[PDB]
DNA sequence: ATTATGACGCT
DNA sequence: AGCGTCATG
């Protein structure tokens, strides 16, 4: 009762750019705006692989991981933008730079954790305290929340989507106790006001729209963000969790979309995240381990403690290329030429990183895949990264992987390589 | 023949 | 250290 902590101590947002690479290309080329359009990598094989899709194109069933030729079957007027190619490979610099634009705006409002190229967690607890002290018991106007959904509302005693949104927001705001500076629901609401401001700033200053979730922890904020896309934000209160989770497939919660989630479903004979509440913490630990079990026990009650890490920059800088089927690398000359191309992109990005961010990577990780192995990586070997020099990096990479050549001949490479990956890691300030 | 990343856990 | 899992622009 009075001692059961409810995980309502923080205000956490998750901001996710809508169809991010598409928006980057639509900003650059206005002919693509407000059209079904997608971004593809490469072009020769089945038209290129789609990696981002505008919401107009999603209405036709176009999805990521679809070949552009197949997408064109669903969407004959689909417009396509291609990722830049440099040194024979896809080069994502434009999108990384656009991401930095967005991350720097977000960082004006609060500490952020860069969770991916297009999404960041925001710890708003402090900012909310500040804004609450400035409001001085002033109620919160619905006008301050023009794109906010309150998950679970309206309920009880309305034909159009915006009307529903406003009905729910009105129910929520009329129930609020703005006299209480420590009300978690009030804190979430002020958090949503700040996120409206953040999203307005991002769109004003970059052109890019985003969606966002506001809740008490990262998992709920991420879940919330997905509920109303695009260009909307969703507040998931602690009180909304039982109904929300009662029909939520386990695979929708971040980290449960893979093998672990499938085992939770199969071992416990459940489907929805709310069904987890009927197990003791010890039961969950016995099936899924101490860490997972404790996490599941709290998470199915809406409680999670994982902090928003203060980290706006990537921890690693990597370059990767697949060589599928017939294009696999079967000669030493091939392997060395591509190691060099990857190393040259890596050197460029590393030198820029050192200039922008006052750090140097100290470890080079070399990963390969060989023909036949169904794993992402067949082999991972690290070595010292002591100078930002592509020729040295490519030579060292060849050094750590050359023993994998089964071929008795010096010039041939067997089994041929279907993937090369160079990753710079272990940064130190400089 | 989706690809190209990136974070983090396990042992 | 090297491997595996999860996410998925
Ligand atoms: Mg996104
Ligand atoms: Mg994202
Ligand atoms: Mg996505």
């Amino acid at each position: 009762g009075p001692h059961m902590a409810t995980g309502q101590d923080r205000v956490v947002a998750l901001v996710d750019m809508d169809c991010f690479f598409v928006q980057v290309e639509q900003r650059q080329n206005p002919h693509l705006r407000n059209k079904p359009c997608a971004v593809v990598q490469y072009k020769s094989w089945k038209g290129g692989g789609i990696i981002a899709v505008s919401y107009e194109a999603r209405a036709f069933g176009v999805t990521r991981s679809m070949w552009a030729d197949d997408a064109k079957k669903l969407c004959p007027d689909l417009l396509l933008a291609q990722v830049r190619e440099s040194r024979g490979k896809a080069n994502l610099t434009k999108y990384r730079e656009a991401s930095v634009e967005v991350m720097e705006i977000m960082s004006r409002f609060a500490v952020i954790e860069r969770a991916s190229i297009d999404e960041a967690y925001v710890d708003l607890t402090s900012a909310v305290q500040e804004r609450l002290q400035k409001l001085q018991g002033q109620p919160i106007s619905a006008d301050l929340l023009p794109s906010t959904y309150i998950e679970g509302l309206p309920q009880g005693p309305t034909v159009q989507k915006e009307g529903m949104r406003k009905q729910g927001l009105f129910q929520w705001l009329d129930s609020l106790q703005i006299d209480n500076l420590t009300s978690p629901d009030l804190q979430l609401t002020v958090g949503a006001v700040i996120v409206e401001e953040m999203r307005a700033a991002i769109e004003r200053e970059t052109g890019f729209q985003c969606s966002a979730g506001i809740s008490h922890n990262k998992v709920l904020a991420k879940l919330a963000c997905g509920l109303n896309k695009p260009n909307r934000q969703t507040l998931v209160s602690h009180g909304s969790v039982p109904q929300l989770f009662s029909q939520m497939p386990i695979r929708k919660i971040r980290s449960l979309g893979g093998k672990l989630g499938a085992s939770v479903i199969e071992i416990l004979g459940i489907e929805y995240m709310g069904e987890l509440t009927q197990f003791t913490e010890s039961q969950l630990q016995s099936h899924f381990g101490e860490k997972n079990g404790s996490w599941l026990y709290a998470m199915c009650r809406g409680i999670e403690h994982d902090p928003v890490k203060p980290r706006q920059l990537p921890k690693t800088i990597g370059c990767s290329k697949n060589f599928p089927g017939k294009t696999a690398l079967a000669t030493r000359e091939q392997v060395q030429w591509w190691l060099l191309q990857l190393a040259q992109e890596l050197e460029e990005r590393l030198t820029k990183d050192r200039n922008d961010n006052d750090r140097v990577a100290t470890q080079l990780v070399v990963s390969i895949r060989v023909q036949g192995d169904k794993r992402l990586s067949s082999l991972r070997r690290c070595c010292a990264l002591t100078r930002y020099d592509a020729h040295k990096m490519s030579h060292d990479a060849f050094t750590v992987i050359k023993n994998c050549n089964t071929s008795g001949i010096q010039t041939e490479w067997s089994p041929p390589l279907t993937m090369l990956f160079l990753c710079a890691t272990k940064f130190s300030a400089s």
